[PDB]
């Protein structure tokens, strides 16, 4: 009871979460948007019981209310752990971070899931995951439902009428050959809709202090469970060439088959040109994205952060006419995270975004999240 106690944590989060969006349509506004939100996150987790098998509970109270735009909505949810060595059973809800599942939490609550998970970590440098998801509480919503995929735009992802699934099953692993070189091989099923396999090398290569070029590779197959038409390739890879306080990124990301990337309907998926408003994960799309990176800290002002990204994709099939479809994006995320004062800790985060294409809806956005996190102890 020494570790449960002393490794337990709590804290409530205030969260301010706002945005606009404005459709565009030839050079003038054709509709807009405006949602304020405001949420109240309330976390604890456990440390672990003594002993061979380690017990211990996690609690989330989750509550948004609408402030303009059933303006209250949320979760409470608890989580049982186990843990024997270094391998970890987790029951109830989850929130697992792999390359085929990566839950959504870009707006004021986190898309959250019920089933359960093991992370196992006996052997030096692998890392083995598995698990059942059953259920989706989507980031809006207030309670568990059945999950679907990704659907819409050019994907031309298709599937049996009113299909649903309480099943996405879940393994893989990862090793670190180096401390500069790992690979990861991972699957998941969503039952009925689609089976995917993920491939991934990320190696960081240091050219001396401060510089290094991150190389992070990825290749996912996804196909049909006999429900759908899924089919898809994706190819995409960002490399990082890191120098001081700057970041300069390239990435490359290309669909093939018949079908775009296939991932769970709420969640974001896996890849590097996936962005503020587009995943340019449309059939046979293709896109390159430029992003550069500054953090103050390199001079006056820590805690203030800068990014801007480019990404630009053609190719896409557009499924009911001839021709090519096109789109790009532009980005501007800039962060501030208060170091001192009676604010300190504070985080305001401005995320704008431009999209055009020459086949469907252009709009453009702007995200404000202002958040503040209090540690109950």
């Amino acid at each position: 009871q020494s570790e449960f106690i002393k490794d337990s944590k709590a804290s409530i989060e205030l969260r301010n979460f706002y945005f606009n969006r404005d459709f565009r349509q030839e050079g003038a506004s054709q509709s807009k948007a405006e949602e304020w939100a405001q949420g109240f996150l309330l976390r604890y987790e456990s440390g672990y019981t003594e002993g061979t098998i380690g017990f211990g509970v996690d609690a989330i109270g989750l509550l948004g209310v609408k402030l303009d735009s059933q303006d209250d909505y949320g979760e409470a949810g608890i989580t049982a752990k186990l843990r024997a060595s270094k391998s970890t059973l987790k029951i109830g809800t989850l929130t697992p971070k792999l390359p085929v599942i990566m839950p959504n939490d870009s707006r004021l609550l986190p898309q959250t899931f019920q089933g359960g998970a093991l992370n196992s970590m006996e052997i030096d440098g692998l890392t083995l995951d598995a698990g059942r998801l059953k259920k989706v509480n989507q980031r809006d919503s207030s309670d568990n439902e059945d999950m679907t995929i990704t659907g819409g735009g050019k994907r031309q992802i298709v599937v049996r009428s009113g299909l649903t699934s309480d099943k996405f099953d879940f393994a893989g692993g990862s090793y670190k050959w180096t401390d500069n070189l790992s690979t990861s091989y991972h699957y998941g099923k969503l039952d009925n809709f689609y089976k995917q396999h993920y491939l991934g090398l990320v190696h960081t290569l240091p050219i001396a202090d401060k510089q290094s070029l991150k190389s992070d590779i990825r290749w996912a197959r996804s196909t049909d469970d006999g429900s759908s038409n899924v089919d898809n390739k994706a190819l995409n890879a960002m490399f990082t060439y890191s120098l001081g306080y700057h970041a300069f990124g390239v990435g490359y990301q290309k669909m093939s088959g018949d079908t775009g990337f296939a991932y769970i309907n709420g969640a974001d998926p896996y890849l590097v040109n996936f962005i503020q408003i587009g995943d340019f994960a449309n059939k046979d799309e293709k896109s390159w994205q430029a992003r550069y990176d500054y953090n103050f800290a390199g001079v006056g002002i820590p805690g203030l952060t800068f990014m801007t990204r480019y990404v630009k994709g053609d190719n896409i099939d557009l499924l009911t006419t001839s021709g090519e479809g096109k789109e790009w994006e532009r980005d501007m995320d800039i962060a501030y995270v208060f170091q001192s004062g009676p604010l300190k800790n504070l985080g305001v985060k401005w995320r704008n975004a431009t999209m055009r294409t020459n086949y469907t809806n252009d709009y453009d956005e702007n995200r404000l999240i202002v958040s503040y996190t209090l540690p109950l102890w």
